[PDB]
Formats: C-alpha cells, structure tokens, sequence
C-alpha cells in the first residue's frame, strides 16, 4: 500500500517526467500577445499510486505553462487570482500582510526579467480573488514584459508579502524562456529535445494532501508559525516525484531549475559522467564548459547538454549528491526509445559572440551586506540583511550607470541563496574569513585569500549561494528601468521572515 507520508512505500520511477504545455496568448495586438493567465485550485497526482493532491496552479496545471517569447518581444500578461478565499497552508499571523483577511493575497514576479517595477511583482503589489483587495505598491492588473535583455530560462512565482513561501509550495511557478538571436543559426537540441526540469521537494500527509509545518518542533508559542527552513521527504520533477524520463541515445538540451523553498541539490549524472552547461540563471555562457556536478540553490538554473548516444540501453539516475537515500535520487533517464533519425544537434565551439566585462576596480560603489539572524520576542529566529528588518527604511539605492560591488558577509552557520532583482551579476570571488572575531567586534578577519567562482557559476546570475563563514562578493551594472524593487534570500522561509530588503534604483 502506497501511504503519501511515507517515502519508503513509494516505488520511484513510474512516471514519464511530464512537459509542461506552452502557453498561448489570446490576442495580438499590434504585434505585441496578449495572454491571460489564472491562478486556480485544481487536482493534481504527483504520482502514478497517489490519490489527487489539492494544488494551487497557473491555468490549473502544475507547473504552469511555460511562457515562451523572444528576445525584445513585448507581451501583455494579466495574472489574475481565481483562488479561493481560504489558504491550502497554515499561515502565521504575526508576518506581513497576515494579521486578517484577505488570506489568499498572489503577486507574480518574473524572476530574472528586466523590467519596469510596476510588472516586476513587487511583494506588495499583490491582489486579492480579482483584484477585490491590493496592497500598496498596486498599479497594473495587466503586466508588460519588455524582454530586453540576454535569451535566457527565467521562471515566474508567486511573491505575495508574508506568504510567498506557502504560495510557491501550493504549486505556483512556472517556467518562461527568452529566446536569445543567437540560436537561430546555432544547432543546440531542440523542440522536443528541449526539455525543462523543475526540481522540487515535497511533503504529504497519508491522505495526499500537501504537507507543510503548522510550527517547529519544538514549537513556538505562536500558532501557526514560520519554521525558518522546509525539506520535504520526496523529489519531484515537473511535479511527478522521482520520475523517469525515455530519452533516444542523442543530445538533449534540459533546462535545469532548483524550485524548491529551502533545499539545495548537487546534481551527478550516473558514473560522473560528462554534461555541458551552455547557460547560468542570465543566459548564455561564452561557451559550454563541461561539468559532472552541478550544484544549484533554490531559484538558480542552468541549462546543459546531455548526450546519451554513448549510453545506449542504460538507464542513468540523476544523482543528488548532497542527501543520502531516496533524498540522493531526482530522477532516472531511460536510454531505450530508438533513435527518431539523425542527431543534427552540435555542442558549439562557441555560444555568443559578445561578452561584456565588468572589473572590481571600476567599482563606483561597494556595499558590505551582512546575512545573519537575531532572536524575536517569542525566541524564534529572524532572518536580517544588513541588520535591518523590510520596513526599515531603504538603504539600497543603486544609481543608474553606476558600477556596484556587493559583499554578502554570511555570519550564520548556512548558505544563503541571495536573489537581486532587475540586474544580472557575474561572481567575483569568495573569501573565508574567522567567524568567531566578527561576532565579536565586527572586524573581518580574512583567513585566506579569496576563491574564484567554481567552474558552473562564471556566467551571469542572479541567484549567488553566499557560503556560510565567507564574504561573496559580486559585481552589476545598472542601466535602465529606475523605480521600486528589491533583494532577498531565496530560502522561502527566510524572505518571510525576514529576509527581504528594498531595493531603490534612481536616476
Ligand atoms: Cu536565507
Ligand atoms: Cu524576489
Ligand atoms: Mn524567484
């Protein structure tokens, strides 16, 4: 008997990893589409002997439909929200926006976009069932994607203030890719040898119903309360757990994305064999650089290539190398469809034909941003950029043109994925430093000389794992698109609490 509780009892690899269907606008208006796109309360199996689950999902599905445009292509998207009133998950009242009704409040934020702040989702641009309600930061119910940047695989979730973590977990994300011109005339896979994987884990109560803390164990004297991390007890990809993929022994291009709230995975193709990421989070790399771990965050993606023509009849697991047990197991490809004619598809010699170089030295501004915790009034943790909590007032004002350099100083034990909105950064390197004098007088003590970025996160990001015990330095460029955003961690159970700071770009 299969109990959605209990991992042990699930048999992996029964489902044929799903992929999700491609949204299609409902208008045209002088060239620009137009689509409209509901976030809605559905069924959905994620697995072949589960019961249904009760899930929240754009157009009803899970994951969303991917959003496909290109590169400057402007569309038109009305996000609405045709949610019920109640939430699926245990909200704590004592976190933003959750003292009352309305409980079921979504904002969607296109993560990685270029855009205007008005359609970036800000957390307090969020609505109510069609629009009844609307936080402060409220302008457009019909959202403009402008595009103008890198071909990349971005993605867009909810970000509703206090509840983005229950509202990502109730199974609203999807996946959108800009394609870049280049490709045109490059021969990457493609159509149906490109596929998307959103990795993600997941707890279940007996009966199939999404599982998510009421509290910490112990528990808070607040009831429901945050818990400042969530790990699931399954793997999921493209929202059936630890499924198989039928592949044909040729080259596949998979678009690789960490979507989960807290966990972390390393990812290693069967024996350690060889795959070549051709993009980071911003878009394509110079050229594909050959791995056989891919570590990813929460939010960070990346895209490779796997050629399975020398691993004909194998079935190959997909490893995480960061869990022991069934936690170590994504998901399993099957090299046993025969091959659908010739492989035309080529791992380039080179990727784009620009690149533009950004320096440490140019910097125009360098921010030192702490990543640390403090102790509430009911001694739960919060967790604080810069020791500063969201309402406090905006320390980070970037000025357009400026070059910045920020210093991610981690002095809490555990990695933090920090995301920074409307820009796209290259890492400059990490370097170790002696926690215990610093949390004793503040003084950063480098205990040995800075590291590069490792071979699979020299492209351009948006989502940089800050190491615990180490500063993390990045570097941007601002050009456009002034206005009202921010920046975060993207442990889901950190932005909410609260981990989540303005960011201010100006003229
Ligand atoms: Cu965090
Ligand atoms: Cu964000
Ligand atoms: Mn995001």
């Amino acid at each position: 008997k299969v109990d959605p509780s209990n991992p042990e009892t699930i048999p992996k690899y029964m489902d044929e990893l799903p992929i999700p269907p491609v949204a299609r606008p409902l208008a045209e208006i002088k060239g620009s589409p137009y689509y409209e796109i509901a976030m809605r309360q559905v069924p959905h199996r994620f697995h072949r002997l589960f019961p249904p689950t009760t899930v929240w999902g754009y157009d009803g599905m899970l994951p969303g439909p991917t959003i496909k445009v290109q590169k400057d292509e402007k569309i038109y998207v009305r996000w609405k929200n045709k949610l019920p009133e109640k939430h699926l998950l245990p909200i704590d009242r004592t976190l933003h926006e959750t003292a009352g009704p309305p409980d079921v409040r979504t904002v969607v934020h296109l993560h990685g976009a270029n855009v205007a702040w008005d359609s970036d989702g800000h957390p307090e641009a969020w609505f109510s069932r069609d629009f009844a309600k609307t936080g402060a930061t409220f302008r457009r119910k019909v959202y403009e994607y402008t595009n103008k940047q890198m071909g990349a695989t971005l993605w867009y979730h909810d970000h509703a203030i206090g509840i983005t973590r229950l509202n990502v977990y109730s199974g609203l994300s999807g996946f959108y890719l800009i394609e870049d011109p280049v490709e045109k005339h490059l021969k990457l896979p493609k159509d149906g040898y490109d596929i998307p994987l959103m990795i993600q884990d997941r707890s279940f109560r007996s009966d199939g119903s999404l599982s998510y803390p009421e509290n910490t164990n112990p528990p808070a004297p607040v009831n429901p309360s945050v818990q400042p991390f969530f790990i699931g007890n399954t793997i999921a990809v493209n929202g059936k757990i630890w499924p198989k993929l039928t592949v044909e022994p040729r080259k596949y291009r998979f678009r690789i994305l960490n979507a989960s709230n807290t966990n972390a995975y390393t990812l290693r193709l069967g024996d350690g064999r060889k795959f070549y990421q051709i993009s980071t989070d911003g878009g394509l790399l110079t050229e594909p650089v050959e791995l056989t771990t891919l570590p990813l965050e929460p939010a960070e993606r990346s895209d490779v290539i796997i050629d399975f023509s020398q691993h004909k009849g194998k079935k190959l697991i997909l490893q995480n190398t960061n869990a022991e047990g069934n936690m170590g197991i994504i998901m399993r490809f099957d090299v046993l469809q025969p091959l659908r004619g010739r492989d035309t598809s080529e791992i380039p010699a080179k990727l784009i034909s620009e690149e533009q170089v950004l320096y440490e030295h140019h910097a125009d501004k360098t921010r030192l941003l702490k990543l640390d915790a403090i102790q509430d009034e009911y001694n739960r943790p919060v967790l604080l950029l810069d020791d500063r909590m969201w309402h406090d007032p905006v320390t980070e004002k970037p000025v357009i043109g400026d070059t910045e350099v920020w210093k991610l100083i981690n002095v809490t034990n555990f990695a933090h994925p920090i995301h920074i909105h409307l820009i796209q950064f290259k890492i400059l390197h990490r370097t170790p430093f002696d926690l215990e004098r610093f949390q004793q007088d503040g003084y950063i003590d480098y205990t040995g000389p800075p590291i590069e970025p490792a071979v699979h996160e020299r492209g351009w990001k948006d989502t940089v794992k800050a190491e615990p015990g180490m500063v993390t330095s990045v570097i941007m460029k601002f050009t456009e698109n002034p206005g009202e955003y921010v920046w975060h961690c993207h442990i889901l159970e950190h932005e909410d609490y609260d981990m989540m700071r303005p960011m201010r770009v100006v003229e």
